[PDB]
């Protein structure tokens, strides 16, 4: 219950600071060709070309059966593809006309806008079943908001804002309809409906609040800021958005890790940023959380979690490959004043020249034009501390100067997109995974089990799913580079374990993994596993060797263990696109069976 | 002011006799597969096939720019081509699904209906400028009705009627938006707006009432009969529709003749037929002008006017080639009980088996199913009296047993689609034009307003008529025939054409007369002038192979017909070639036609010309 926006002003003080008549708008007027020439630079001629390709684009109809198919077979893309292609084209066209100025894309901008008003809803088939009727087909009677409708409304607003005057010369009915559509599909349902789930009024513990919230709110706000000119009305809506987005802020951890991973980041924390950007712009700076310590942490997670060459720390159900919108990262950085975020984004360009964000998020596409000539001139470096320690989320990254990076976690077995992986670690060498976390396929799914994480099977028994299957006493020593936790309570009763302390210590030349255990009873041998890939050898007892994408390490293990290599064929292409054909589980097993014991494992380059 | 419908019933009568809950509908229940099979005959398999080809039809969106083009450049097709494709597809899919009844086309029918409700309007871009704002782009705030939307409406309503149960199983919001679309776009504008030009409330002398009136009213009425279940509202809507259509019935001439010719007939008299048929069906037989002799004449006009092998009488700005929807001509014929029209329809089939009417007009399409089996059994015959005389319109048709047909007219030079053509004639031999009426051209700017009569097709000079003292007819109401008679038994048309020429003509009397016997047409002129200024000149339009074997003889051989034209030897005969640049004319006539000019030195205040045409 931080309530940081509610604290930063109430409805009344808000009224005094709001900027009316769209004076907040940081882009030029449409008709100011010289000011658009400056901003655009090298973007101009490409955005044009991108418009030229859409001069004969046929705006795609979305038949009823496409929404019907959601109910029938669950197919989403039959509806989403023509929709999204239409959004993209409108956005592209918007960008092209702002580039060229010479009227040439107005006719198509007008068609797109006119078609969009003809549609019954802007809501996706998959999300329409939240309406009263619970149906997949749009009901003219009722509007709700989902991620799509919000983005659509926002782009229709910007196109209204920029193009009303040449639209009104041609025929003033087109802009009139646009204002009716935005009213009836955004502004009105957003004020009159309390119960939309993502608004998070009526939230009680357990229920989810996620990326929907800053995202939809960010778009709602743009609409209201662009389309609503009555001052009492505006203030009422902007405040309602702040009471909603405070509910997201009071649910995410202060340490500022996105616990779903770096793919979710651009639309979770990245949209919280966009909401706070838009709010600041639209109060001339005076309501801004952009200086808050927690927002900068939420931003820097994207840099921290990025190891290199596309390789990201991929806890829970996430991909080992990933990336980011450099142009967003840069803007997010600058705004919160992270030199690390700003240089990181330039590094992420990988020697490319940055061009304007295309896609369908008009805001981001517009904001991408502002940033361009700054980020083009910023210098590429990914420097960061040897340790990052998220104490609440319980994520720990540690590295050394010879290319070893270790991620470690505690947590609990009901994290977002949970994996049963309390205590697990991942080791990268010069960016390349060597002890890996499998990641996301397209708890009887193997990727989900502790069995296929870097963890023991205590008395032979894996981790159970659940809230109360958890780390105790997770600690990090930031100068020593020691992570430690007690994973015992992640295991069910039959594990019969008082303490099992897993610990990770990175020094400049090796990583030392220790387990240290007290059983209530020795029922069956412990088994310890490691995941890897490439060329795994066993050159002598107590020694595993791994050579992969040019890196070479040795894993020393206790000689009481017999190591085997299990091969895992990846049929699932969402795994085989990352790793390839196959990865291995190493299995360390034994006949020994003691009530109290420990193991020590050492990984180093050779 | 006949007011035939208002006389046949007032609102109070109409309510006692209206049929509610669509019990008037004459087609089987969509569910009654055996009844449809029997009705469908061998239509079933060909309709199912038409539907098969549309199972993946992508419904066309109509972009704003398509509507904007009517204002920018006057282009109609950019908008209408996709619209008509959408309708045809929907109408077809309706027929297919009725035929097959297994639910295979329901998804596409559902798509068509839903897509149509998302459209702002069903009005053609060319007609929208009649809306308040006066623009060609739809305005979500306002609906007017035109030929398109009325048509789109009736189709939607029939789709709703047949397919509601299957639609509701899938998702009941579609049929709901269907009921709302029809209501805002048809039922409410029709009820609430007095001032749509085609309704002709507020009609004043010298304003136009035309096919739009019976056409739109017939479609509005369908929507009301299918969609309005409140009897008080329905009766008020139907009575409104009767008041409106009376204005059309009042406007046309009782003698039956459609004076623009047969090319409007289908959607003029044809659509007045549909409207009475619908109204009859609507009132369980009780309100019906189908027994009215005037309606029967209007139907039979199409029969009498159709000479044969594509050729029709073409006074005024009309095409010498014409045709007919046999299935409609049959239904119209049976309902007014005109054997001539029924036999005619069969003749017009040209040996073809009659299959279901496709297109986009749901009413004709469905009605066609009912009439296919009978029309197939009908014997083809194009018989009719030797003489048909339309006395108000001043059209006279005369024919003999050896293959000659003469059309002649008196009239006035301000008829619909007027040609300066008082007194002219057209001669056909075995259905082939021999002395012709050139007909309709591609429109120019000159076509309308002054300069109309600088276009040759429009002048008496290029019709079958004299130039009195070297002067042709003038445009205008007052320039007209006097003493038009027709002796129906002697086959003699006669008329005084003097008053159709201006002052400069200096003409008291000119009697042009036509006599047909069993072999030859005798054209006679007999004139009295005020002052003989210039010599007279007499013209005849023709085509094919024209020769001049001797003085006072002309031979014409065309499409295997051959005649001789005997003319007073006082005249010097020349042949003017008329090359036809205009495709609209060359597609009927070929490369060229000819005007035979007959010039003289003679000059007198009174005199007398005889001409004779017969087969050789
Ligand atoms: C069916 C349902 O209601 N399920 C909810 C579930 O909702 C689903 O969540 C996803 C999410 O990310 O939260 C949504 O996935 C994203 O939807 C976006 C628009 O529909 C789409 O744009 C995202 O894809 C991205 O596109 C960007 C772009 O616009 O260009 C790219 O920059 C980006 O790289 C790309 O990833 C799409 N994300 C994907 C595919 O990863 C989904 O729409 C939504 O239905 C809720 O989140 C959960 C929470 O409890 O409840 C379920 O029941
Ligand atoms: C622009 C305007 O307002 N003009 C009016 C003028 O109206 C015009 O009248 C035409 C007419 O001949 O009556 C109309 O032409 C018809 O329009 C229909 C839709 O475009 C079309 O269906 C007709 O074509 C026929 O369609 C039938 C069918 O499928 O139902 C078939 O049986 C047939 O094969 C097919 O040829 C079409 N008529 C044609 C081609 O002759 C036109 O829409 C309309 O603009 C008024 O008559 C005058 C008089 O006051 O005023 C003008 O300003
Ligand atoms: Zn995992
Ligand atoms: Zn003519």
């Amino acid at each position: 219950e931080r309530d940081m926006l509610q604290k930063a002003a109430d409805e009344t003080t808000l009224k005094n600071v709001l900027v009316m008549k769209q004076a907040w708008v940081p882009y030029p007027a449409y008709t100011d060709r010289a000011a658009w020439d400056s901003l655009m630079g090298s973007n101009k001629q490409r955005l044009i070309a991108a418009g030229e390709k859409l001069l004969d684009y046929k705006w795609q109809l979305i038949p009823a059966t496409a929404y019907l198919e959601y109910e029938r077979t669950g197919n989403r893309k039959i509806m989403e593809v023509p929709y999204d292609a239409n959004r993209q084209a409108l956005n592209t066209l918007m960008l092209a006309e702002l580039a060229e100025g010479k009227g040439r894309f107005i006719d198509q901008l007008l068609n797109g806008a006119y078609m969009s008003c003809e549609m019954n809803s802007w809501v996706l088939s998959a999300h329409l079943p939240r309406q009263s009727s619970k149906r997949s087909l749009p009901d003219f009677r009722e509007q709700i908001i989902d991620l799509g409708s919000g983005g659509y409304g926002a782009l229709m607003a910007w196109v209204h804002y920029f193009f009303r005057k040449p639209f009104d010369k041609i025929n003033p009915v087109v802009s009139l309809q646009m204002r009716k559509a935005i009213k009836e599909r955004i502004l009105d349902p957003y004020m009159n409906d309390d119960d939309m789930w993502w608004m998070a009024f009526n939230w009680q513990p357990g229920e989810i609040i996620n990326n929907w919230n800053p995202w939809c709110n960010s778009n709602a706000l743009q609409c209201f800021l662009l389309m609503e000119n009555n001052k009492d009305r505006l203030a009422k809506a902007v405040y309602r958005s702040m009471k909603s987005v405070d509910k997201f802020i009071n649910f995410v951890k202060s340490d500022g890790a996105c616990e779903e991973g770096t793919s979710a980041w651009g639309h979770a924390a990245g949209k919280l940023y966009d909401y706070l950007q838009i709010l600041s712009d639209g109060t001339g700076g005076k309501i801004s959380l952009l200086n808050e310590p927690m927002i900068r942490r939420m931003g820097e997670y994207m840099s921290r979690s990025y190891v290199g060459n596309g390789w990201v720390v991929n806890f829970a159900d996430a991909s080992a490959q990933g990336g980011g919108d450099p142009l967003l990262i840069y803007r997010f950085g600058k705004a919160v004043n992270s030199n690390e975020m700003m240089h990181f984004a330039a590094y992420l360009l990988n020697g490319r020249k940055p061009y304007a964000t295309m896609g369908n998020d008009a805001f981001r596409s517009l904001q991408s034009l502002l940033c361009c000539n700054d980020l083009a001139k910023e210098t590429p470096k990914h420097d960061m501390p040897d340790v990052t320690w998220y104490p609440e989320t319980e994520f720990c990254y540690m590295k050394n100067k010879n290319g070893m990076f270790v991620a470690a976690k505690g947590g609990f077995n009901n994290e977002s997109h949970n994996h049963n992986d309390v205590g697990t670690f991942s080791l990268y060498v010069n960016t390349i995974p060597v002890i890996l976390d499998a990641g996301v396929g397209t708890y009887t799914i193997w990727t989900m089990q502790s069995n296929y994480h870097n963890l023991p099977m205590i008395n032979g028994i894996p981790q159970k799913y659940g809230q109360e299957y958890k780390a105790t006493n997770t600690t990090c020593n930031e100068k020593k580079r020691v992570f430690s936790t007690d994973i015992a309570a992640a295991y069910p009763s039959e594990a019969k374990v008082k303490n099992w302390i897993r610990s990770y210590t990175l020094d400049d030349r090796k990583l030392t993994i220790t387990d240290s255990y007290t059983l209530e009873e020795a029922v069956a041998p412990n088994q310890v596993n490691f995941m890897t890939w490439g060329n795994v050898t066993f050159p002598s007892q107590g020694k595993i060797q791994i050579e992969v994408k040019g890196q070479k390490v040795e894993l020393d293990y206790p000689t009481l263990f017999k190591a085997e290599l299990e091969t895992i064929q990846l049929d699932d292409p969402r795994l085989s696109n990352v790793w390839g054909k196959e990865i291995y589980r190493i299995t360390l097993k034994t006949n020994e069976k003691k009530e109290t014991g420990n193991y020590k494992f050492v990984i180093q380059q050779i």
